[PDB]
């Protein structure tokens, strides 16, 4: 069946903005997961999970009689797809149960793990999501095996179709670097936004880079990919050694015995995959990764035996029974228990990537410290597991249930509690009149509030206007934010604030975060008045101001917009065309195509462009809120051509005289070119549409201003 | 960007059920197009279209000073994609303006035609849809040139994204038959559901079959494709000769001068395509099809000169300036005017497919009658043009505006007017109790109402329970409908009806169409009661009973379900897997994936399978409305394998004992296999889901019963 994708494989794809419709969702449109979860008996679920750990099923028997290691791995894979570049991936939507992640080679036999959880999921129904259950199961596994966790938050709502994520361009699973779709170039530079070394892996190749078993070069890939998942050296060593305290790998015979991944298997397999023709196909004969390593002498119990073994032996390169590279301890006795046969024991073994923790010099110092001070290892792993499994959940206001840790962590981008009366509607009217009387323009007011709010991304629920981080490093210096113009606006708003706060009784005060957003609303109201329309823009107070010490500058760098079509901004030249980058940004802001359309047309005429560029400013009444962008864009009296100097800039000329009327970028003109976008632009550029344009614009403006407002839920 | 479709190209695609979401729609969710249209000043729009006809734009000058021919072709191609096999295609959703149709080769330069209409669309805004405007413009063209049309109905709501239609498997535009994706097999048998001879054509190749200029062989393709668009011989001849009374073709120079179609063109082209490097690229130099034919001596005036020329000359095979085969009149004078140069004249010319009208012997008799009696030609054409342009609009209740023809046509599947009081809620409860006391079972009641209602297809809005056509030929004999069981049910319901109607005063009566649906409602209520649940299933009366004389039996043949997964029914063996056919049926019924899932699980346990097959009947309490289908399907204690006899039938056996518990088809087991469907099945198979299952089942049942109820809007 030939599709539009087949004929025009480079046309823009708008269907990523219309996912997650009420159509695909089986729950009612009033379903609120937070409310269902807050009534769950969480203690009862944990008891059932504890029982499950040692209730072996014959279709996938438990190693050592205990499923703990399998479930820790299941939870670390759920969380492990996270990339800090876009916030996409992670455990927070339960995507491991959908394509493609359900079928990634690195997720082999996690299908079995999820199926073992079906009875519990069934018993508790809508009150616990799959997404929450995968993480909670990991926690229970750790607890069952003697490790005390740092805590747990519920609230990850289930999703019902696959997320649109760019996982890479390779067309072969586990393709090694340098191919026609290589994710690597230069001196082993991994392309943004990717955070894994091969297609279908979580972070790195356990045999070493491109399969070459050198622990030192593996360490370099470990460091780069874990940093791209927001983890530093200490967290990385704690997580890897912590995880590999438990369980085992599975490589009992050749990989060619393993059949189709779940999305390719027959219908009779009922959602499972990787069926194996090697001996019994499971248990003692299991094949998952192809490696055959068991790390400690008590694989079902928390121990300090990982680092005793790593440092206490010298290591020899060898091969598993499937042919994979792995390491065995020189001269050791057979001290490692067998998973099924009490009369067998095995020598200690390690992956190349485990040896990285000893042979990379910076890791070695951390690993030695953890070896000599196991209580520090325990605490570091507990904190890192919490971070790993919660890093994509967003502000602490979304954390549900009775095990949420009280300690505030820097990586949560924390926002102080509000402890004072908030401004009311009379106060807001007074503050808007003050903002307008100060001389700040529409363009300055709109641009500043857009800059503050538009850092939000729905993928990990980071960013937005709450916190007033626009005033702090590094946001205040981002080129897209226009740092000199920004400084002058914030200085005037800070004087307004100081004067209003100084006059109040009781404890009433306004935060700068609220005033930035309020001043943007006044801008939009003034712009509507310039056009002859009487419009009130909704505002909700309650934002608070975070400090510089609560704002990790390195972690904040990934929110920098290097492309923001809403301000017609591009920081450099990229391989991806600018209109694909606009749709990507709309997706992170949670906008539909009609919302993206309205929003961009309105921003153009209000003067939100970076550096006051005229590109896309198709109006003779700038700073007035009108539908001019659409009416002028669609005027067939104008002809467009790319410029000689720059192919990404276009001149719009009167068709009859040749006279220049406008210029635009690709972000501008795509609205008059892409056949779906142009259909939307036509609605807003019609003669009956001016009031609809204004109303829709105010709605989407308000939506963006509130994206991070999880305190108002 | 590698996608799920790239890795698993044969997995089922559920996204076709979730198009047309409120997310992608720029109009508000209360927008009602019918209400906007009913206030349009249609006379004022027609006056503007009339002025447009002779107002040439320089970017695409009008042939002969008149855009009429161009707009008739635009309106004929908008309607000409219709296929009777599935009802997909046609003019009713304005799909010509989206991909792929906007870029089909046969639609070359219609982009210019649509752009000419933008100023009128802009003026009238939401009160006239693009869909309606395309057709209206064609009508006004005809009127302006002296032809009396049969009428016009508004009401085609605009759509906002491409519809998912199977247009063929070819990967090359206009690929000749016999390739690796051939749409032809056997003795030139075109595969259902296609209705064109090549990918990107409307019906046929104007040069002749696979480019061979034989009028006789071309006639066979004309007849076959037009029949597949619901047009007989008379209507076919009227349409082709009627259309080719006007205007001209465009082939002034070689085709290699013509650039990229609209979806492939550069962004600067602003949605237009086929830019030509041949001389001025337009007007006198235009290239569209590559043919260069002008049929009549007054191309901008209705005449009977097409048939005067077709019969008054002998014809010689020749070539256009682009190299296409075409025909020229032997020994004729230069009598045909030139489109731009008043001092030039040309000889009469024809397409191969024009000459089909004279050299096929059945066409020749009709064409001679139309030649001798041009008043008959005019009436046939008017009726055919109406049918062509309205055939996908659905029941007459959807027709809006002041020009709707009052004559009721057989192809409209007409429903008589209701002229008596309707039954009220107390009457409906009395009739339900009488149906249940007759002895009819849950299974008989649900199966009969499902059979009557499930013929609906949202592609052309044909079928549904209104009319009670299930009691007439040919429905009453369709194998899926279980003809002997159906006849017994209808006999009992007809006695109930006769008794209730005989006892009334004051005109009140119940139609059999309403009683069939009410009886199905009683069945569902009883099934809920058998499970321990009291529900009321909504019912809306107002259907009427059509007669056999108002039912075209041949036209009804395309509504026969040959695959109906909801009844576990497959009439024969097909190339396409049965699960793909289930999703295709759900799309025709307008169901989402959650609605399809609920509905199928419920139908299984209510006994709706054809022939009382136990396949998929995963319950020990058949005829009770429970979620047993889902609970049992998802039980990991059962193992499934295909049978030896039949690979499309599966046995479900206890995993521990080997005991046979169930059997199912691919349609049953897909719900436990496909990762998105299994996620939906899990929600309904949870321990907390019984009330949700019942409520959602009742909702989707009611939706299906009401699909054709455009009288209630
Ligand atoms: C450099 C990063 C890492 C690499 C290359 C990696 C590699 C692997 C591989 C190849 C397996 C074997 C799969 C099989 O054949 O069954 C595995 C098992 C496992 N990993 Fe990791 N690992 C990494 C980090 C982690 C982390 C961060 C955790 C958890 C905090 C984790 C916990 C586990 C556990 C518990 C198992 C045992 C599974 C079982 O008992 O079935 N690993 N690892
Ligand atoms: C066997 C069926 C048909 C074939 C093969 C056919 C073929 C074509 C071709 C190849 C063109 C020239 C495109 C160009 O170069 O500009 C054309 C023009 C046209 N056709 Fe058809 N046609 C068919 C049926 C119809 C019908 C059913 C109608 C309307 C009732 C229609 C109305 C027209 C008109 C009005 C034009 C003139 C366009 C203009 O003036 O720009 N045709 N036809
Ligand atoms: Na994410
Ligand atoms: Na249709």
């Amino acid at each position: 069946g030939t599709s539009n994708r087949d004929w025009w494989p480079n046309q823009l794809d708008l269907s990523i903005l219309h996912r997650h419709s009420s159509l695909s969702d089986p729950m009612g449109k009033d379903f609120n997961y937070a409310q269902a979860f807050e009534k769950l008996d969480l203690a009862a679920v944990k008891r059932d999970l504890h029982a499950l750990m040692t209730t072996s099923q014959d279709w996938w028997p438990a190693d050592f009689g205990h499923y703990g290691g399998l479930f820790i791995r299941m939870a670390w894979h759920s969380a492990g797809t996270y990339r800090t570049a876009d916030g996409r991936g992670g455990a927070g939507e339960g995507q491991q149960r959908f394509a493609p992640l359900n079928s990634w080679p690195a997720n082999a036999n996690l299908d079995k793990a999820r199926r073992l959880l079906w009875p519990i999921k069934q018993k508790y129904g809508r009150a616990i999501s799959w997404a929450d259950l995968l993480i909670l199961t990991g926690n229970v596994a750790l607890e069952s095996m003697g490790f005390k966790t740092f805590g747990f938050a519920g609230g990850r709502a289930d999703t019902w179709e696959p997320e649109d994520v760019y996982w890479g361009s390779e067309k072969i699973w586990l393709e090694l670097s340098g191919g026609p779709n290589s994710r690597y170039s230069g001196d082993r530079q991994l392309e943004n936004p990717l955070a894994a070394v091969e297609m279908g892996l979580i972070y790195v190749d356990p045999e070493g880079p491109d399969g070459n078993p050198d622990p030192v070069a593996a360490a370099r890939d470990i460091r780069d990919t874990f940093a791209r998942m927001a983890m530093n050296d200490e967290e990385t060593v704690a997580l890897i050694a912590g995880g590999h305290t438990f369980g085992k790998t599975h490589g009992a015979g050749p990989a060619s015995n393993v059949g189709a991944e779940p999305e390719a298997a027959g219908i009779e397999a009922q959602g499972l995959g990787w069926k194996s023709a090697y001996r019994t196909g499971k248990g003692a004969d299991a094949i998952t990764s192809g490696l055959e390593v068991t790390w400690t002498t008590t694989p079902t119990q928390w121990s300090h035996n990982f680092f005793e073994n790593l440092f206490g032996y010298e290591w020899e390169l060898t091969k598993s029974p499937a042919g994979a590279h792995q390491w065995v301890a020189k001269g050791a006795d057979a001290v490692i228990p067998d998973a099924f046969d009490p009369s067998k024991k095995h020598r200690p073994t390690m992956l190349t990537t485990d040896l990285s923790l000893r042979f990379d010099p910076a890791y070695e110092k951390i690993s030695r410290r953890f070896h000599e001070n196991p209580e520090q290892f325990a605490d570091a792993f507990a904190r890192a597991w919490f971070k790993l499994t919660h890093r994509d959940m967003g502000p602490r206001a979304r954390y549900l249930g009775p095990e949420v840790p009280a300690e505030v962590l820097l990586w949560q981008d924390p926002i102080p509690a509000v402890d004072h009366p908030l401004i009311d509607a009379a106060d807001a009217a007074e503050l808007k009149a003050k903002v307008l009387a100060s001389g700040l323009t529409v363009s300055q007011l709109v641009s500043t509030a857009w800059a503050a709010a538009s850092t939000f991304r729905g993928s990990d629920k980071r960013g937005g206007a709450n916190g007033a981080r626009i005033r702090l490093a590094p946001q205040k210096d981002w080129e897209a934010n226009q740092p000199e113009q920004l400084a002058a606006v914030l200085e005037t708003l800070e004087a307004i604030r100081t004067a209003f706060n100084g006059a109040q009784r009781g404890g009433k005060q306004v935060s700068l975060a609220d005033l930035i957003v309020l001043a943007g609303c006044a801008g939009v109201e003034q712009a509507a008045k310039n056009a002859g329309h009487a419009v009130t823009v909704p505002f909700a107070p309650g934002r608070a101001d975070a400090s510089q010490e609560q704002t990790d500058v390195e972690s904040m760098a990934v929110l920098e917009p290097v492309a923001d079509g809403f301000r017609n901004y591009l920081k450099g030249k990229y391989r991806v065309p600018a209109e694909v980058l606009l749709v990507d940004k709309a997706q992170l802001l949670t906008l539909s195509a009609p919302e993206m359309t309205v929003l961009l047309g309105g921003l153009r005429v209000l003067g939100a462009n970076v550096g006051q560029s005229r590109h896309g400013v198709f109006t003779a009444r700038e700073q007035a809120l009108t539908n001019d962008f659409f009416v002028n864009l669609l005027d067939m009296g104008t002809e467009w051509k790319p410029t000689a100097a720059d192919a990404d800039v276009f001149e719009g000329r009167d068709r009859a005289t040749g006279e220049l009327k406008w210029t635009g970028t690709r972000v501008d003109l795509v609205f008059g070119s892409h056949s779906q976008l142009r259909a939307l632009a036509e609605v807003y550029g019609s003669a009956d549409a001016q009031e609809k344009f204004v109303r829709d614009f105010v709605a989407v403006w308000n939506k963006v201003m509130n994206l991070d407002r999880f305190d108002l839920a």
